[PDB]
């Protein structure tokens, strides 16, 4: 059995996660809409998605290079 | 070569998709934070996630039952 406080906690957890998952689905739908718009303008959607992935990978690489920089500087001092 | 209007279109597409993908990542992080909070309260996160999936499946089932209802009613009229 779950006591009163725990039942409240559970209900709050489910409520918040479900609201966030609705927002996430809304965002995903908007991304789909932007790509559909692009397709309408004559763009290649598969290639656009690849452009986005490549740029994401570049940003990730730069962040890890910042981490590595802090590691080296730390080690040197 | 891409003409002026097409270059503007491309830049707008990438800009909007990347902003939306940042929002999506923010939402995913918030979901993680809610589950971390739940774990702190003594809840089983794996089981919570399963609760959320089950409820999502129930909602999906109800939507498809509404679709099927419209199909049957349509066919009958």
């Amino acid at each position: 059995v779950l006591n009163s406080t725990a039942q409240g906690q559970l209900k709050s957890i489910i409520e918040r996660v479900e609201r966030l998952e609705v927002e996430k689905a809304e965002i995903m739908e908007q991304i789909k809409e932007v790509y559909a718009e692009a397709k309408g303008n004559g763009f290649d959607v598969k290639v656009l998605k690849k452009v986005v992935r490549i740029r994401k990978q570049d940003r990730a690489k730069r962040q890890e290079e910042d981490a590595i920089l802090d590691l080296y500087l730390s080690a040197i001092g």
